[PDB]
């Protein structure tokens, strides 16, 4: 799996903590709700709540968020957007 | 173009409103993007930011919404996530 920054506004880290715990939610789930169930309540269990996370073949967004809380990425085909509200 | 309420948690109004304003940005932009951001504009402009809108053929989705602010709904065939974070 092919991982690929779109758009990020966090650190270098959170970053990479984003595409590991994708790449878990991809190994155990097929269904992009439950995908964007994983990596959302993982974020909230180790940088606080409160996340909200997108997973899909085929999306746009515009969604305010908080500084350095803000990731668009795909994973493989995959597209996750995982970001805090501002 | 065909509407269908998958998920909502506001008024039936303002479900109506999120469906009359989509389709104003469907007829005017072809780009998940920006018919998102149109949305999610008219939406902050008219009940108040902040908002956050999610727009394509494809995804799945796990939000933390306020209450009464948050509606998933296809129209025609793209999918549309328009809600405030919780």
């Amino acid at each position: 799996r092919k991982a690929v920054i779109k758009n990020a506004d966090m650190s270098e880290e959170m970053q990479q903590d984003a595409v590991d715990c994708a790449t878990q939610a991809l190994e155990k789930y097929n269904i992009e709700k439950d995908i964007a169930a994983y990596i959302k309540k993982e974020f909230d269990k180790k940088y606080n709540p409160t996340w909200h996370c997108i997973v899909g073949r085929n999306f746009g967004s515009y969604v305010t968020h908080e500084t350095r809380h803000f990731i668009y990425f795909y994973l493989g085909q995959v597209a996750i957007l995982l970001f805090k509200s501002g």
